[PDB]
């Protein structure tokens, strides 16, 4: 029954760690938030792309520093135990990164870059490191906008962005064939990229078809 | 024995108060029905708006009685404890307004606005009060309504209204993200909101790329 | 666009009181527990009974205050606004009391006792009160007590305890009848009130079956 | 080619996920046979003794097979792939528990458990037995015990039940000394009311017909 | 779309008549309360039954009123259209007369004398009648009851009570294998009546198993 | 312990006659079906359309007569006491004829030509009649057929079709709010209308939205 | 580009799908005769009386399913058993519990697989003929927990004491055959681990008839 | 009880077997999927397609060894016992094939020809055959590809490739109504092709439309 007095001064400590990695990562949901909603603007106005990068980018050379924090808060090993604490607001900032990435520079940002972003390794040995599958699950979302952002960006007069963007999600399409996924949790959100490539080619259609 | 007794007397009395409750918004229900059965006459006939407005605000002025008679069958501070029988038909309402006011005028209705329109405050200090939650939940379903009147709004030649509807959408799905709603009740209906904007970002594409 | 930051002012305001609510009862459900716990020792010695109420009550003293404080975090007119924070862990506590309440003096513990003992109203006008309903669902905890104390009482010799009890859960059974609860989420907690006023009719059965007394 | 080297890295994760199935297999294979062997218990009162030892022949062997799954599990990754074997081991930890009980009238201590299977009793010092799996382990003792309570009044042996009802009964003690949060074991603690709820109605069969063996 | 007005006015006349019907039933459904409560304390003092007997015709008495209302409710041939808001309420006080006739008289209620109670037919021809498969389905409650019974009597004292009510729940199981109900949504009810008197069979063992029976 | 066995004699009778009612209805599904199979060419092959409904006429022709017979089991004024045996396989038929008159003439069937068609009576005073609330459930059903019917009729290249089509279920879903349905078991189901309208609406948008290009 | 191709596929395609109507209308008879004995093997829940006189009507039963399924077997081609055997898979096993209760009510054991093929007219191996697929038997004598565990329970109130213990044997001994096996994870192994709960209850009851009980000078 | 030890000697051989059959069917999935995100390539460079033909001509003729391999494992007159282990992989390759032979030499590919390409019979008296249901649901799986190439062959440029795709596909939409499919589990696929003829035809109005050719 002491046994149960030590597992109280234990349990405190893995609830009080629980809900001071929360806090951190509420203010990364916040940060994460600001970004996304300043890059919206560029279904709408393509003038303000470079300026909406901009902004983007004060978002997350703030979301490395109380990253750099809730690494202060994870003892050493115990990073999987965690884990799902932010895997969630990681993917969402990962493709916030390689959208930013594609616009300004028209490539495909790298795993390592996006560490470099955001005060992290690329191998749990160093640190506190990138989840590698958090990281392919995050530029996996850069389907869903960039065919929104085919379809709207015609809309406006660029006749060029849906071909240059049908470039892009094709070999992205390529890569992850290249792969050979079994059948987990993100075999499942792969399978929904073939939707996305759909719609692209046919805004690709769209556009050549009338000479636009 | 007679602790069961007393019991009964309270008993009676909050059962009553329910059925007096459920009778008056009843007769809101029916109201509700009335306005938006004639908002619906704008998916065929661009015409009759202005005429159909008209007949809303007339079921509006009415609706705002009834509602001051539910305040004198609510006592003081319970105004929580019978919400959930309106809760609903205020949204069903809110939406109506909402509606209404982006007709008529072009921009988005205050809560403070609606409250004016149905006799109400804007703090459950002052007395019987907007719920600011059901207001949000309300023109919440200004989404799937100005889908449909984007689509309809092309079957019948207005060109402009898909446009003018995306900035207005759009301004509301930035509104919605610069929140930062945390998982409950009302999180699960922002979030089938993206899909609304998908087909109004389709109908603004299909216009301007066969230029109509 | 203004709109939705005057909105972030207000809606801090509501959810930072939610978890300044959460941690008041959170060290009610923390006192509730101690409480439950050391009167769970009458089902094996019935001597302790006595003690066991003790602990209780000095339980139930120190609730009242962590209750007063609960009151000076919720603003007037809003108590049903965050009702559903404590609806449970009163019932929890209202069923503490009855059980107390019988275990010393052998009768049913008044609504108006409840709220003496916890620093409560019993009106919503003059303050935090203590919910007519909540109290209900309490003392109708009593019955999946009292029918495991009915047997939990015949295996320690106490031959007379079950006699005792199918007086009181049969009073208590009477006055749900003489109310008529329509259908709504309580109606059905009073219906399976039957089934342990089923075992403790068989349980008195068996004692003056064999003419058991003590 | 990006995605070129996501695949080197994506192979040896799935790899290492179907080595880690295999000894996991092998783990709820040896778990089976002491579970079916202690299920004699339940008619054959005289088996018991027996039926211990042929368990303790079973986890002498786990033991070896957990030491292999820990040059499988890379440090710092054990709850990585925790879901993998939190089950098969809180039906194992049950299986000591329960061994602990027949053998010796008290609870098996968590830091035994390790012991008894080459564990660590901190993640620090290796692999580690996660102490919620051992909760959820020994929380299978009511649905068996309350079993045995029953079966134990169907064979003669009348004292059973009563020496169950205060191991049980200091079991639930020591979990509502707990205060779980509503998690996924929240749950499972929950429904130990009912199986005390049998315990208690058999201790009062046996005594209300003043039954002493 | 005049075709539709005129459904209106028709559609208006079905759903007031049910709120119409809802508001007798409701009545009823009070009044059956009454002597269910009453009856209760058969439990706990043997000496009230015949009181408690009493009460409950009062109530009966009464029924027998609103019932002859709900009539001049609904119009002829029309019975099993608005049936299912009564068929409850109606087993609900079917099992209330049958209780009474056992204890007062110590046999079975026949159907015809349960319409005579409460002034219906007892055919649909006649007018409003008793449907024959609710006063069944009444008097199938009688078995919860008088186990119940029979366990709360012996436990004041009476020990010939279980031995007389094994007769007439013997009688009772007789009779409902003397049918052949085929697989609907009463054979379900009939089935449930074995557990009932289980405990009926367990009670008479019990008392005659201590010599209680005066012999 | 007469009492029960006089109620044997009764207990067989209404039983029986469920046996020999399921009999008859069971004879109307299988009827019904043919008309349902064959009324699906219409999804694919607009030349059968008329070939088609000629079909389901011929099935209909059948239905009243089992439909007849149906009448000699059920006991006057017993109506709603089996009513539940054929609801549904009636609405099941009311979408039938409702889709044939809509196809054939474009208008909307009459609840009166229904139970014509049927050898019904239009109240149960008269005998056996066409349960108006059936009758209702029936041309719901018509809804989820046309909209499928719009989708698929643009496949193979009628583009009036869509248009004639939301004109119909434009004013049948005019008539469903001119009622007040107050909340019971048929009110849930018109509730579903409104999906129905839907895409019918989304495929008008589709065809008048087709028109021209440049001409340079 | 051949298009006759598509019209032999046409004619092959007609046949498969024809012998499908035609299995599954055989079926249908057979779910018809299942049914009759299944209802009329209901009684003993009720009439301890009956039994013998039900074995003996499901037994009427049986011997013509057994006609009915060799016409299924003049349906099926050899060497396409199991092309077609998910069409009565499960109204095989719906039969197999019919007799190995009927077997169990009658003579107290365990039918054996040969004997339900030598009632039904089948094989025991796909070589001889149309046979009685292995895995179909086994999931058919499961199906035997279930029935009497409720029976066990429905005997107690009908007043014999004896039939608990006699089929706590017999499910003792039917736990024991299905550990001594070792099932991998499959379709099956599912339904032999909802096995310990029909144990569990039959063990109960056990429990209630020899605990009442009584020890009076 | 001895009846349920030799049931185990049987019970280890089919669960064996079965593990064994997976075993080779998981490496012919590793393969078609090669092919298929190879011939992936024709939907934006038309230039390798011969080039893709032959990548994906290098994985069948690997495939029918493995194939063979799972022959040697299914025990004669047991070909549908376990066929559901390899039924679907195999639509999966059937169509790889139908659409190598349609890109390489614009026909479409007989059943007999697969089966030699894959070390199959056509009978399986002969042996271990190409189930012909298996081969239909494979070459209907041509029109969700062709319709996506129809597409995007006039993204890049291509204008007679949509015209003789809606004569293949038309000649194909042709034999499936030439049959009389009944309602089983393969006519609910059929029925999902008069989709994809939809935008073919789609696709051909665009082209001469704006008269890209013609």
């Amino acid at each position: 029954l002491d046994i149960f007095s030590n597992y109280q001064k234990y349990i405190d400590n893995e609830q009080e760690v629980r809900e001071n990695i929360r806090i951190v990562v509420r203010e990364i949901e916040h940060l994460s938030k600001e970004a996304q909603i300043k890059l919206q603007i560029i279904h709408s106005d393509l003038s303000q792309i470079s300026a909406a990068c901009g902004l983007a980018r004060k978002q997350v050379e703030l979301c490395a520093q109380k990253y750099q924090k809730l690494a202060e808060l994870v003892p050493a090993g115990q990073y999987y135990r965690y884990s799902d604490h932010w895997t969630f607001i990681t993917q969402r900032l990962i493709f916030i990164i390689a959208l930013v990435i594609y616009l300004e520079a028209g490539f495909l940002v790298t795993r390592e870059t996006v560490a470099e972003m955001l005060g992290l390794k690329i191998s749990q040995s160093e640190g506190f490191h990138l989840d590698v599958e958090d990281y392919l699950l995050g530029i996996l979302q850069l389907a869903s906008e960039l065919s929104r952002f085919a379809t709207n960006s015609v809309t406006m007069g660029d006749y060029e962005r849906p071909l240059n963007i049908s470039h892009f999600i094709g070999d992205l399409n390529t890569g992850f064939r290249l792969l050979n996924l079994k059948n987990d949790g993100l075999r499942k959100r792969f399978d929904a990229l073939k939707y996305d490539v759909k719609k692209i080619e046919e805004v690709v259609y769209d556009v050549s078809i009338r000479g636009l």
